[PDB]
């Protein structure tokens, strides 16, 4: 079974990254989109869930989401490691984290757990990670005794706007939960106006390749961990800092195979963690379009460092899987731009690819979180196709062939889940979709956002044509279905 998709990224990677794999990317075979028997398409956990109701009031999705996080954390047997953007797991998130850890007890376990979380240096920490470890503790009764907590707040770089951003839930090393969706109740759960979000469950040596990519970012942290200004660390019962408990868990037996779809799992290690892969002779001619609404405040390492690209392939993997794209891509998204200063505005290598793709007459849809949030950095939609019209022109010289593939082949809207323009509470529709589809056969889902930032993140690029149509049914076509009503007319466009 062919992966063209696949093969493409996979070669951006190895240019890229060759030696970041096994780490922070990785190309297996053998996994399974892990759906429980009777709803095929389960896998793909997606919130709230509640297509055409501006009530939002049948949540579907949210409920699929967080019971599929206790019984994967309830059949840990030796590991569960979870990561997030800040603040630890609370509401519904931490009720499935101790009813799974305390029934993993049950079942007569001791459960290793590290809970990670980056933090913005604006970030003010509420629950810091002594409070939560006590909060944890005392939620686990009886069970804490058999739970060996890591828990830990991080910032790799405050200069350069670094920490993690990474949303996984890996146990055992066997299952895998990630996307967009943080451990945050206030924005996903008790709310009338519940964020849109995607996560995808898998089993199988890509939940193994999750996991050395925490692995990763927790060797950084325990030895960080003596600067309190970068990590701050709570354990449990004396335990000490566990860096590689992920590749104890492995041991030195080979990961098996639970179905057959193929998966590349790649990250990033945003800045202040590794400064480059020396391994690598990626040499890019990078590309200078001089935005002249916001020179650049910081060192841009989105669109002007060499470096930076060598320890982030996750920006690389989701430009490969969009320039793959022959047919058709669709792009759900927060943003495409970055507030500028201190971010640049975008990222050049990734409109020019989107640019190429309509000047050949693939299609591209983007779907991005409606303006009125500003959740959300741009001040109208204009100005992602107005950005696609420079770069077309800058790539083809030819204005004409500009308009005709802007108005012919460009799908540009806020999003929307109903035939209201906002929930029934008054407040917009915010999408947090890091979500890239292509041609009806690969996928990115994940937490690596598409507009510039410098996180250490972390996602899944699915090649299968079933599972791809299954994203087609359950999200991409109701998306479109309602946020069309939303649609940009973009400027020289009848």
């Amino acid at each position: 079974p062919p992966t063209p998709h696949l093969d493409a990224i996979e070669r951006s990677l190895r240019d890229t990254s060759p030696g970041l794999e096994g780490s922070v990317w990785q190309r297996t075979d053998g996994n399974r989109l892990d759906a429980p028997d009777g709803d095929p398409a389960g896998w793909l956990l997606q919130t709230p869930g509640c297509w055409g109701d501006a009530g939002c009031k049948d949540r579907a999705g949210t409920r699929r989401l967080l019971d599929k996080m206790t019984r994967n954390i309830a059949d840990a047997r030796h590991t569960v490691d979870i990561s997030s953007l800040a603040p630890f797991p609370n509401g519904g998130f931490e009720d499935a984290v101790v009813d799974g850890l305390k029934a993993s007890v049950a079942a007569g376990h001791s459960p290793r757990v590290r809970i990670l979380v980056g933090a913005a240096p604006i970030y003010h920490l509420n629950v810091v990670p002594s409070r939560y470890r006590d909060e944890l503790i005392g939620k686990l009764g009886a069970a804490a005794g058999k739970v060996t907590l890591n828990v830990a707040s991080m910032t790799t770089s405050k200069t350069s706007l670094s920490w993690n951003h990474s949303k996984l839930l890996v146990v055992d090393g066997k299952t895998a939960i990630t996307g967009g969706i943080n451990t945050n109740k206030d924005d996903y759960l008790d709310t009338a106006h519940p964020v849109s979000d995607v996560d995808m469950a898998l089993s199988g040596p890509a939940a193994r390749s999750a996991g050395k990519y925490l692995d990763t970012l927790w060797d950084w942290t325990c030895r960080n961990a003596s600067d309190p200004a970068k990590v701050w660390l709570a354990t449990s019962n004396g335990a000490s800092c566990m860096p590689s408990m992920e590749q104890d868990e492995a041991g030195s037996a080979p990961a098996e195979p639970t179905g057959d779809v193929p998966v590349i799992a790649v990250g990033g290690l945003g800045v202040g963690i590794k400064e480059s892969d020396p391994s690598s002779g990626y040499h890019p001619d990078l590309p200078t379009a001089p935005d002249t609404k916001c020179t650049v405040g910081l060192h841009d390492n989105t669109n002007a460092d060499r470096d930076y690209d060598t320890v982030n392939p996750e920006e690389n993997a989701l430009r490969s899987l969009i320039a793959s794209a022959r047919s058709h891509v669709e792009i759900s998204q927060q943003d495409l731009n970055a507030t500028c200063p201190p971010l640049p505005r975008y990222d050049i290598r990734t409109y020019d690819t989107l640019a190429g793709k309509l000047a050949a007459g693939v299609k591209v849809r983007i779907v991005v979180s409606d303006p009125a949030n500003a959740r959300s950095q741009i001040k109208s939609l204009d100005e992602i196709s107005d950005t696609l019209r420079t770069r077309l022109v800058a790539l083809t010289g030819d204005n004409e062939k500009a308009s005709r593939a802007l108005c012919g082949n460009l799908q540009l809207a806020s999003f929307r889940s109903s035939d209201a323009a906002k929930w029934a509470d008054g407040k917009p529709y915010a999408l947090h979709h890091k979500l890239v589809s292509v041609d009806d056969s690969a996928f990115y889902i994940g937490s690596k956002n598409l507009y510039p930032a410098w996180l250490q993140d972390f996602g899944y690029i699915v090649e299968s044509p079933a599972a791809a149509q299954q994203l087609k049914t359950e999200l991409l076509d109701p998306e479109w279905k309602y946020s069309q009503q939303a649609a940009a007319t973009p400027a020289g466009c009848p």
